[PDB]
């Protein structure tokens, strides 16, 4: 769950769909703060936007940018 | 796990991406306090930012500086 999330989130950053700031904020939040239920949301989004990294990035931002800041 | 983490953390210090203080604080925290789950986060970050030591350093600081101080 963690391994996979980190890899994808780096991939998005490297591909330019998320900025460095959000990646850093997000990984911190996911690693420590994010609750069991909140991890299930993230896992679920990742699986839904497989071939659509742009839509995934936009979704993670829309859902979690407030919580991670 | 420990051996590898220590080597990387020293490498970052010696390369100037982390200061001496944080290295010392971090090794203490990792050696003694850090929980099973917290070690998995560290291991995972290290593996993600191999070729980007600046980003690794910035990530470890963002995630762990509070816990190690």
């Amino acid at each position: 769950g963690l391994e996979h999330c980190v890899k994808i989130i780096r991939q998005l950053e490297c591909s330019g769909h998320i900025d460095k700031n959000f990646r850093q904020k997000f990984l911190t939040w996911y690693s420590l703060r994010a609750t069991s239920q909140e991890i299930r949301v993230v896992k679920d989004f990742i699986d839904t936007f497989i071939d659509d990294p742009m839509a995934l990035a936009e979704q993670l931002i829309d859902t979690f940018d407030d919580r991670v800041s």
